[PDB]
């Protein structure tokens, strides 16, 4: 069975994780895992309550790994324990995936060290002092390491995932059986189409969280320059 | 506050909920509920554990109603008590909306009577017969009733719904803060799209669902005939 996991932390923006969860649910022999340091109820950023599944020391090898994004972010960009199991699934996994603002989880780990990578818009800035090389796309690949953007990146990344793992025809069942054909009403959706007043509106909303946010990855890269 | 309500049953299609509910709790003035008929653990299809938040009994009166579908739709359009309680809160609800085959539970409801409705696709025969005019179109409206298909569709619809309960920038800005522009790999997400090949792969997994649920719609009819 292939093994794939997410990892389950306080304030996580849970779409991030539960979309790509449903749909690698969908494929056979998965088994699929919601990390955390133990087993048990984390809480969304939302207030949705989540169930993880497995603690880190029981946790079987992972051929997927995949890391959500949220609010919660920057504790764990400063969590020795949780930074050393995404260290030690990512050594042997098939594939190391993350949404939004979970790179920069990555970035903390050191494993975008030298990759090409992408996070949320409001936060791409972050990239650079983490040692990787900033890329404005949707989905960058670089080997084995996959980061999106987008709340639901996940939801498209795992059909490219399923048709890699299985072939393209069980990819598309998946996509046919889901009837996954999006179509959203608005075309904002990033700061390039979005009109320059809404773009503001969000660069404000978002202003404290980046400035907590410099002073966090400033103290995560000054560990990787140990 | 504007009180939006889903309905979360056993073995509900997680995504087709926490998909709008991530999108819809990040409004202001908005409170969101998780229902069932006591607060606690409901188990997801694929194994997913989510919280129900409130009873019937105890939620307030909503704004917004909005089914999910799943494997579990099939006992939910014959619980009597599920059924009651939907059609109280559709009485005076702003909107009442749907998601896949969430909206078979309106049809048993008999909410669906003279109504147009979309439905999953390889459920859509079983519209009719509960008293629909049935429109093959991925977002139906008909007065304040909103019927979606694709897993995904209320993430789309929730937008729309921002907007009309808020103003469109508002819906643009959650759109920006999210980065919500999907791009799906393949294009099967429709019959009309997905390789002939596809589509019979998945029917043929659909068919003992489907002959169940025949059997399911037929006495949900009757029940609305007397």
């Amino acid at each position: 069975a292939v093994q794939i996991g997410f990892l389950l932390f306080p304030e996580v923006q849970q779409l991030d994780l539960t979309g790509p969860h449903d749909v690698l649910a969908s494929l056979p022999d998965v088994q699929v895992h919601l990390i955390w340091k133990e087993p048990g109820p984390v809480v969304a950023s939302s207030g949705l309550v989540l169930q993880a599944t497995t603690s880190f020391a029981d946790c079987p090898p992972l051929d997927v790994i995949c890391i959500p994004g949220g609010t919660g972010v920057g504790a764990l960009m400063e969590d020795p324990q949780a930074l050393a199991f995404i260290r030690q699934q990512a050594a042997r996994a098939r594939y190391v995936t993350s949404v939004c603002t979970g790179s920069l989880v990555l970035g903390a780990a050191g494993l975008l060290q030298g990759k090409r990578a992408t996070t949320h818009w409001a936060y791409h800035e972050l990239l650079a002092p983490l040692g990787a090389i900033p890329v404005h796309e949707r989905v960058v690949r670089d080997g084995n390491l996959l980061t999106g953007t987008g709340i639901t990146a996940g939801i498209d990344f795992a059909l490219t995932l399923a048709a890699e793992l299985f072939d393209a025809a069980t990819a598309q069942r998946v996509q046919l059986q889901l009837e996954y054909a999006p179509a959203p009403p608005f075309n904002a959706g990033s700061p390039d189409t979005a009109p320059a007043s809404v773009v503001q509106q969000a660069r404000q909303r978002a202003a404290d969280s980046l400035h907590k946010r410099r002073e966090i990855t400033l103290r995560a890269a000054a560990r990787l320059a140990a």
